[PDB]
């Protein structure tokens, strides 16, 4: 899918931003979240996150949860180069693994259709 985050800020700005946070705060990643377009679901106000490395997949979707007002038998998923990370990942391990050339992770965020219509 196509990040928002990507359109506004050209690979020269974000890779010099990604850069310089991974050198200033080497125990945090930036994560880029947004919302997979089809996923009926709401909107979280920012999209840009510094987060501990260690903090889980299942943590950030707890926080979203509160945030966009889910309820546990709503569904939400991380999709991140096309695979859904199990909660027990850290974001540092899929910094680690994911980040694009511009030194950010990106995630997209959906409900059960992740795939496609389940």
């Amino acid at each position: 899918m196509k990040f928002q985050y990507k359109e506004e800020h050209p690979f020269e700005k974000r890779k010099s931003e990604g850069e310089k946070i991974r050198r200033k705060y080497p125990d945090r990643v930036p994560v880029i979240v947004e919302k997979a377009p089809k996923a009926r679901i709401g909107d979280l106000d920012k999209k840009k996150y510094l987060v501990p490395s260690d903090l889980t997949v299942g943590q950030f979707y707890f926080l979203i949860r509160k945030r966009i007002h889910l309820r546990p038998e709503d569904a939400l998923f991380f999709l991140v180069n096309s695979v859904v990370p199990p909660s027990s990942a850290t974001m540092g391990s899929l910094y680690q693994e994911h980040h694009e050339e511009d030194f950010f992770l990106y995630i997209a965020y959906s409900d059960e259709n992740v795939y496609g219509k389940l």
